RNA sequence: UGGCCGGCAUGGUCCCAGCCUCCUCGCUGGCGCCGGCUGGGCAACACCAUUGCACUCCGGUGGUGAAUGGGAC
């Protein structure tokens, strides 16, 4: 069952080789352009390597960056892109 | 040598260059041969596993089973 909308896309299959602090740099180089980002979240642990949490500040924001750069090739692999199945908390403690 | 021991070999002190390494990366570390014991840590690196929905840091295993020469006294 797919996603509804969401202040927050959630990013699967990246390069699991790549460190944190860099993978968190070149993913606001390239997403920073669909509009404000309060935060970007990625973590090597076993379960959560490999994937990645966008939080936009605006919900179209995220809307366009899920259709403009699903399968975009990043880091030598296709992005895949969807929509958080809950608010993270930095949306919770505002909306 | 991450810590520890044994056997054997080996004249010494330096100077220059090179090379080596998971555990004080470098000029007041190290760079003969052989065998056995043991500690730490995944931080870096590699390999294996993982396609995974978080907002709690947190998978496993491996490496030293390493590295040469020149010169001055
Ligand atoms: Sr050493
Ligand atoms: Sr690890």
């Amino acid at each position: 069952p797919e996603t509804r909308p969401n202040h927050t896309i959630y990013i699967n299959n990246l390069n699991e080789k790549i460190k944190k602090d860099e993978l968190k740099k070149s993913l606001h180089a390239i997403f920073s352009r669909f509009g404000q980002i309060l935060d970007i979240l990625v973590s090597r642990s076993l379960k959560m390597r490999g994937q990645a949490f966008v939080i936009f500040k605006e919900v179209s924001s995220a809307t366009n960056a899920l259709r403009s750069m699903q399968g975009f090739p990043f880091y030598d692999k296709p992005m895949r892109i969807q929509y958080a199945k809950t608010d993270s908390d930095i949306i919770a403690k505002m909306k």
